């Protein structure tokens, strides 16, 4: 990609990464607020099942 | 184990040994009040039987 105005791939990359850091921030803050490492099934399914059984 | 906030295993250890010590204290104080080593059958049941016969 040469010099142009209609497109900006760097802007896409940056925001893609930013949103990645944002989801990381949100999950870390959720874990800190709840005090639990597995609050739902998407964290660890087997871990969630074994913790529920315990 | 690492640093966490929801579970306090050391507190549970302390509570368990505290209740054990409290039960021992209550048993000793009951024995001192009654003047009898055997008050129920949970303390030397056969001893209770032979002492009752005596």
């Amino acid at each position: 990609m040469a010099v142009n105005v209609n497109t900006n791939v760097a802007a896409m990359t940056a925001q893609r990464y930013l949103t990645g850091a944002t989801n990381a921030q949100q999950t870390s803050m959720e874990r800190l607020s709840s005090g639990f490492k597995i609050n739902s099934a998407k964290d660890d399914a087997a871990g969630l099942q074994i913790s529920n059984r315990l």
